[PDB]
């Protein structure tokens, strides 16, 4: 086993940290600096938060693209996440799938796939929890 | 690779069995005594069933806490499950995320995150199937 | 680590290719010939497509069975997928769980579990993306 740490920058200047754990030809990647905790029987959490400005388009479509910048590519299979989308008028709490992909042009992306498009602008997306990311 | 078996007790006296498979610094945990089968082209299943009494609060909130007792901690990333919630008036079939966490006070918990809160009391939660639990 | 390739035939004559990666007693299986890509900032995809004719019953039930034929069994835990169901009147985009199981009679199946039954006939199911399949 070996480990590598890395990060990406979002368009608004946010930093996404990650840690890759390699066991043979499979890698498992976790995102840092967020998650659930139980503190004296009360659930608390720190989400990973994206702004509408971090998306290619801020409309709450059923496919969303977050272009990233950083030193290295990250290419994964999709993983399930619990996300909260804040619009001006609504709060949408939903399971989604997300996947790290690299564009043919070499740009890293995080892609989020949802069930239902809305004609509303994303103010925030909060990732509450996500299954680890697998790469073969 | 090595393997460890364990269990937890729920508040109502239910036993949750699990098996951990360790490969280097990643552990994969499966829960025992439940699942899907196909028998002469017909799907059958044995769910893992929790009572309302097993939850910290039995209200069908969008965050649920199941306090456990047992010999060892179990700390995992979240995994997706298909659950069935039975209330007095309704049956809710839904994908959820669940995660094993340990309280700062050392109490083991199973946490279930859902999309939509209901002002109803849980009679039962049936776990129909769940993706294996990963721990790094 | 070792690798094995295989395939299954569906009732309509479709071929499902898969690749198994074995690391000790855990196997990770990916399905071939489909997935997401980003091409100059635009998301494209090739789904894995099943016909209504591939199911045991074509009704859009909350449990679906796809009987397969091939040289070897494939038995997995459930994984989350984003699927699109096309009926004559509707398009349903949803997260589902799917699992490869073997019948007591030795027939391989792919089983799909959904949240909500509809009294409609499946024309197509498109698998857009699915988390890799784990077997212990
Ligand atoms: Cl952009
Ligand atoms: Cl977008
Ligand atoms: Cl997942
Ligand atoms: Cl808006
Ligand atoms: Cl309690
Ligand atoms: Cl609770
Ligand atoms: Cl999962
Ligand atoms: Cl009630
Ligand atoms: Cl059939
Ligand atoms: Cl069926
Ligand atoms: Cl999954
Ligand atoms: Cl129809």
């Amino acid at each position: 086993v070996s480990y590598s740490d890395g990060h990406f920058l979002t368009k608004s200047g946010g930093v996404i940290n990650f840690r890759k754990t390699r066991v043979t030809s499979i890698t498992i990647t976790i995102l840092g600096n967020y998650g659930l905790r139980v503190v004296n029987g009360e659930l608390q959490n720190t989400p990973l938060t994206f702004k509408g400005a971090d998306f290619k388009s801020s409309t709450l479509k059923d496919e969303l693209l977050i272009p990233l910048e950083g030193a290295v590519q990250l290419n994964t299979a999709p993983s399930t996440a619990l996300c909260i989308f804040i619009t001006t008028d609504h709060v949408y709490r939903e399971l989604c799938m997300m996947q790290f992909l690299t564009d043919v042009d070499k740009t890293p992306f995080l892609v989020v796939l949802r069930s239902e498009s809305k004609h509303e602008t994303i103010q925030y997306m909060h990732i509450v929890t996500v299954h680890p990311f697998l790469s073969l």
